């Protein structure tokens, strides 16, 4: 409740603290965090903007394989994600989108980062319902490999650079 509203920095810095060493066992408790949170924000952005870092640094960890529940839980990850944003100028701008980034950097390697990307990058437009750098990679990325079948990771990156 209250003590909700006041320990959901806490819970953030818990996740912060404890999803780094997810790679070496609670990497599955990383996505039992996301996932009680993910009806738990969608009953309830200053608890948000950590949270939406300390994943990105999770996934900037152990980046060279993104060790068996910090992986497939990436679509678990970008749906939390999700809620969370359509449930939701300064800690915010450049923040945004290297968490997006850190998905994307395996999505041709491997198409679950590309449907993360996919999932975060409308939640982006339902937020903004109710970009300096992000674009052109999103373009590039999709260009040079639209035939890689990679219509998914097409579907992920032409809806970055709108």
């Amino acid at each position: 409740y209250f003590l909700s509203a006041a320990s959901r920095p806490l819970c953030s810095g818990g996740h912060a603290s404890n999803k780094e060493k997810e790679m070496v066992f609670c990497k599955l408790g990383v996505l039992v965090r996301h996932r009680i949170s993910l009806f738990g924000n969608d009953a309830t952005l200053h608890i948000l903007g950590q949270t939406l870092d300390a994943r990105t640094v999770m996934k900037t960890g152990l980046e060279s394989v993104k060790f068996l529940d910090n992986a497939a839980e990436d679509l678990e990850k970008t749906m939390e994600n999700l809620k969370q944003g359509q449930f939701t100028t300064t800690v915010a701008l450049l923040p945004m989108l290297s968490s997006l980034f850190e998905h994307i950097g395996q999505h041709q390697f491997l198409e679950d980062v590309q449907v993360s990307c996919y999932r975060i990058l409308t939640s982006l437009y339902a937020l903004g319902t109710s970009v300096e750098r992000q674009r052109s990679a999103l373009g590039e990325c999709l260009a040079a490999f639209a035939g890689a079948a990679f219509l998914e990771t097409h579907l992920d990156k032409h809806n970055i650079y709108s």
